[PDB]
């Protein structure tokens, strides 16, 4: 009855659902949770990145941003009665909700005009190989809803926060509430060194009252583990420059809620401290366990679904693709490992992902935009590498007031001919900026393409074409320099 | 024998570029002339060029500083409230921030002089005796004393441009860009002449800047905003300029300027139309400084306003050379570097070196800005049977939600539809200078279509889009706009 069933209306499944009916117009049905977003379970009909990721985050960063502005402007000459200023949190989250609802909206009416797509509320699970059930709860257990015969399932639920098991865990919360929080806390924890971690940790440090803190904790001892070592340096010190407390090499050990409703969090260390809010964002796991995916024999590896370069799974008839199969999580690469799978299935020709040199950033205050390798992977794998490193405060913010905010661009290649393998900034603008770079390392471009071209002056990005010289090498995994 | 090895006219960007590479690179004892040490009037340029002085430099802290009443107006569909009555803008403190900041780079250069040996800075205008002679005199005036007398074997002129100012009556009622850099204080009622990128930006800034009932008036004789950029950038900047309280008066020309008793200038146009502001500007273009030169006294030709130079920038004089504005190739200050980069390569290195004019990536800072590489269609289409334009524009969700609906965002890219080639790529919008830049290396690669949209995009931003546009929105085929039925 159906030909395609996907599991999940998200990044991912919204793409591959689209694009076969559309396309090669078979006729598929897909099954989320919810219609709308927010609470209970807060992921709905677009996904995470339209209900509680990428779309909402963006413009909590954005709101986040303006306190710079604000700051800043002063060095140019605009005034105004400093003392009236007010940051409100609930106009943001209020603005937040809408653009997201209407996102929710849009998507319903693509289902309800677009003829041979058919969207099931409710939780899905592999009954066999061929059918699906469309159930009213996680549990196994619960009432039939509908029942979906296939000829093909397409796995697509994402993933999911993952919360340590530790003493008081139910007095924290993860990134999914922080999206509907009432009021900004006064003093927050946001535990992890991850994108999500830092990435709150500036919207929160714009939004808090009076006499608020944000503390950030890591167990390792430098946030931003795969990114660029100075990039990780450097963004430590403009974000504890902007009232952040970063707390490395700690971890909580409990948590306890005081009598004020506030929480004494006790570090391994014998460290305590108390909070208003305790944020996990530690990681996020595929969600696999709803599925039943034994009722079918699909195979899982290290938690996701393990899938061939082709996102089949070992069941000819189901393939997974986006966060479940663990591979890149983020929104283009589910979207684009979901037109690559309908092509595979109901097209001619067999494409796959490329996962390499995917281009990606980080919303941090100043943000990151990165490329490519990290020299640590780079000189692992190529007998001499050579770093090209350029930092610099970029002149706006000398005049500014905000001297501290250096800018760092950063080129890594395989100096044997010259390819670029690597390029990582961390400033203002530097995820826009990353785009076009991705599609120079998309066609192998040489570190004198760069310097060949001629710059868009007065802008960041044409530092870029100013690295014509290394700062130093690895040769053999031994960093060496011209003398 | 004599002495030196070069002798640069003109300390800007290409003249202090060539000046450095001949010292360091090639140890040759070089000489370098600039008629002021440090920025401001008379001479408004000196040590460092236009770029430096009153050019980028100055003109984008002056923009960034326009930009904030943007995002201070903007801040408020996030949630941050302050009284906005208090809210006033000091462009006095703008001024004085942006002098120090120039005064900053002119002081460096002159330690940069201090601390190189076999480089020479000589302060005064300098011209021709002969081909292996220039002098340095005391001013512009062919008569004045001399001051230094230099003997060379080559001379590079890289004296620059100048604002053009028509002769209509009541010019010297008007000022040019350069002026409008110390201005005392903002122009309540403001007209900026020319359609071109220095009139756009400045608009914006005296909008941003301007008093209580302050208007900006920007006029060009024809019909619409920056000919030569892409159509519907046009059509979209003059929208978007419009909506944030600039008027626009296309095809009016100025046919003279008068002072009022009071001080303000009436303006009466050629079609009868008469206005009052408080200061004109005039932007309508921007001349080769070739007449101090003394050019004829070495025999160097002039074709349409600047020095006729080959690709490899030699004039038709041997031994003389010209890069930069003065050449009136692509008066941009990277351009005018590599230019001097490749010109002392060729001229004291081992192999010739020539600039590639193709493909150069630029911006207007306009508020929104623009971020331009490659052709516009019109010409494409006329290089090429097959032309396919993708045409892309979408309201930010962020503008969504800041209350400035009106900023869409216009991503297009043309390419030559037989082998798929990407020959321009033109974006309006906020970042579009920074998004550019990766796009002009793209370019020099000869990136098709399908590079771009098989690059995997950056979520969310606005740079993606131009990893998403797979299907063109139209066809120039021999210069007829056609579509796909
Ligand atoms: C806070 C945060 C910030 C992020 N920011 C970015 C960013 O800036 N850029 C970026 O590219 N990526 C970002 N991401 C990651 C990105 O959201 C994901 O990579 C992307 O959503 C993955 O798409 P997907 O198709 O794999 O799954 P999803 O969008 O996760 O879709 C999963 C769908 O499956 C549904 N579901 C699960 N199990 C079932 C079931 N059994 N039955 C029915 N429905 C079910 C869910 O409800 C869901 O809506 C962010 C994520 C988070 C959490
Ligand atoms: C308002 C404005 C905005 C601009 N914005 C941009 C921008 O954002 N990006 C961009 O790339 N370009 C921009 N430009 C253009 C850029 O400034 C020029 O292209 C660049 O300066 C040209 O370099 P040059 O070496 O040719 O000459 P210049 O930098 O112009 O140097 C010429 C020097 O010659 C001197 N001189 C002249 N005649 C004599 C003589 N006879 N004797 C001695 N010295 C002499 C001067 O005083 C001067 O300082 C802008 C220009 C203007 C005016």
């Amino acid at each position: 009855i159906f030909d395609l069933v996907v599991i999940g209306a998200g990044s991912g499944g919204l793409e591959a659902a689209w694009n076969a009916a559309t396309l090669y117009k078979k006729r598929v049905a897909v099954i989320d949770v919810q219609m709308v977003h927010g609470p209970p379970f807060f992921s709905a009909l677009g996904g995470t990145c339209v209900n509680v990721g990428c779309v909402p985050k963006k413009l909590m960063v954005t709101g986040a941003q303006y306190m710079e502005h604000l700051r800043e402007s002063a060095g140019f000459g605009w005034e105004f009665d400093r003392t009236t200023l007010r940051a409100e949190w609930k106009n943001l989250i209020a603005v937040k909700d809408e653009a997201v609802l209407n996102i929710n909206k849009s998507y319903d009416e693509m289902f309800r005009d677009t003829e041979g797509l058919e969207f099931f509320l409710g939780w899905g699970s592999l009954e066999s190989k061929n059918v699906v059930n469309v159930r009213e709860s996680a549990d196994p257990a619960s009432a039939v809803k509908e029942r979906l015969e296939t000829e093909h399932i397409l796995l697509a639920s994402g993933s999911w926060p993952h919360m340590p098991n530790i003493p008081g865990i139910e007095h924290c919360i993860s990134s999914n509430e922080a999206f509907y929080l009432p009021e900004p806390p006064r003093r927050v924890l946001t535990v992890g060194g991850g994108f999500i971690s830092v990435e709150f940790a500036g919207i929160f440090n714009a939004y808090k009252p009076k006499d608020g803190q944000v503390t950030l904790c890591y167990r390792g001892e430098m946030i931003l583990r795969g990114f660029d070592h100075t990039l990780r340096e450097e963004l430590t010190k403009q974000l504890t420059a902007n009232g952040i407390q970063i707390l490395t090499k700690e971890n909580p050990a409990k948590v306890e809620l005081n009598a004020d409703g506030s929480k004494s969090v006790t570090f391994e260390s014998g460290k305590k401290m108390d909070f208003d809010l305790v944020m996990m964002a530690i990681g996020r796991s595929p969600r696999t366990k709803d599925l039943q995916l034994q009722n079918a024999g699909v195979m899982i590896k290290n938690g996701g679904v393990q899938v061939d370069e082709y996102s089949r799974t070992n069941v000819s008839n189901i393939y997974a693709i986006g966060d479940v199969t663990n591979r890149v999580m983020l929104t283009p690469v589910a979207i684009n490992e979901a037109a690559a799978l309908v092509d595979t299935v109901f097209g001619t020709t067999p494409r796959k992902t490329d996962h390499t040199r995917v281009a990606s950033a980080v919303f941090s205050i100043p943000p990151i935009g990165t490329c490519g390798l990290i020299e640590e992977v780079a000189s692992k794998r190529y007998e001499v590498v050579a770093v090209y490193l350029s930092s610099f405060t970029p002149l706006m913010h000398k005049v500014s007031g905000s001297k501290y905010k250096t800018f760092v661009a950063k080129i890594i290649t395989n100096h044997s001919d010259g390819t670029v393998l690597g390029v990582h900034l961390l400033g203002d603008n530097a995820p826009e900026i990353i785009q076009g770079i991705g599609i120079c390392l998309k066609l192998n471009a040489k570190i004198s393409d760069f310097y060949n071209t001629i710059g868009v002056h007065p802008t960041s990005a044409e530092e870029l074409c100013s690295m014509r010289t290394p700062s130093y090498y690895y040769v053999k995994g031994e960093k060496m320099e011209k003398p």
